[PDB]
């Protein structure tokens, strides 16, 4: 429909009072685009915080998954948004949910320098232990893009 359409331009653009006035029309929160995409996906993509806080509060799915098993979580990881991965975990994310590569939100995290963000999925269960389709686990990745203080907070949560 329209207003799903509207809702996830609303989104990836980061227009907020747009987005509230879709969701007072009635667009489908939990629209999709030709790759599966969802609004929640785009706001987390782009790191807009008050349109994700928005979308869940009125039900967006904060497990959706797109063509490439990417979740909203991965996205956050993936672009380092601090804020938005302490939310998406907060409404119940599942922290060690896996792509189409096998890859988790904490092989992005370890993989593009995020610390902080790191030490956040950890204290949510993140599972160092997991593997890409590559036997590649977060530490692995870590080591293999040269950041070292990662790698090493990961070796000591191993234990
Ligand atoms: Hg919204």
């Amino acid at each position: 429909s329209d207003l799903g359409r509207k809702l996830l331009e609303a989104a990836r653009a980061g227009q907020d009072d747009e987005c509230r006035i879709l969701m007072a029309n009635g667009a489908d929160v939990n629209a999709a685009d030709n790759t599966g995409t969802t609004p929640l996906h785009l706001a987390a993509y782009s790191g807009h915080l008050e349109i994700v806080e928005c979308l869940l509060k009125h039900g967006a799915d904060v497990d959706a998954s797109d063509v490439f098993g990417y979740t909203p979580l991965h996205l956050a990881a993936y672009w380092g948004h601090l804020e938005i991965v302490e939310v998406l975990l907060k409404n119940g994310a599942d922290v060690n949910a896996m792509d189409s590569d096998g890859m988790t939100p904490l092989h992005l995290a370890a993989k593009w320098g995020y610390l902080e963000i790191v030490e956040v999925l950890l204290k949510h269960g993140a599972d160092v232990n997991a593997q890409d389709k590559f036997g590649k686990t977060p530490f692995d990745l870590a080591i293999d893009n040269g950041n070292e203080d990662i790698a090493e907070v990961l070796q000591k949560a191993a234990k």
